[PDB]
């Protein structure tokens, strides 16, 4: 249900496979990174491209070393996925950014209506 | 020479292989961790034991994903190394904590003498 969805967005780091200029995403700090300190530094969307080969590997193969839940996002308008990152993150379930944004926007209407 | 040594201590995270209660180390925040967020959270000595199998692996095999220099320390009084962590961090050169402390203490005498 929605509350639980938002609760998990709230405490996770979104991760986006993408090479090229970074997108603007409503309500999210967006930032290209290649290390966890930079990721742990940025609601945020950490953008990973080919140059983040090692970090992608860690997120995909050594999840418990991170210390924060990672959510792999797709369907970001303009997204140009890195095949390397996608492969590295294969064990992570792709979540649509559109659905994420929808939920947050919808909950905001609720909040504005109180 | 000493200044360069201290400069690198200053900007690195010390990592200690050890199972058991954590030590007290003069001038250092000491803390057992198993994830990078907790490590990146702690001058600090991050203590890794068997339960930090994945994080140790990352430090030892995917250094570039970390975002901060890691210095593997040994000769900490009372240290009881984890064979797993030691193996995982094998590519990291063991540095004696005694030498590290010596340097910092010696530089402090200099500073106190000005």
């Amino acid at each position: 249900e929605l509350q639980n969805r938002l609760a998990q967005y709230e405490t996770s780091l979104m991760v986006m496979s993408h090479n090229g200029d970074v997108p603007v995403i409503t309500g999210f700090n967006v930032m290209r990174v290649t290390t966890m300190l930079d990721a742990l530094k940025v609601p945020a969307v950490a953008v990973l491209g080919d140059d983040a080969q090692d970090l992608a590997y860690v997120f995909g193969a050594r999840p418990l070393a991170v210390g924060v839940n990672i959510i792999r996002v797709v369907d970001v308008p303009g997204q140009q996925p890195s095949a390397l990152v996608d492969a590295e993150l294969g064990a992570l379930h792709e979540v649509s950014m559109v659905r994420v944004l929808n939920d947050i926007a919808d909950e905001q209407l609720v909040k504005a209506n109180m």
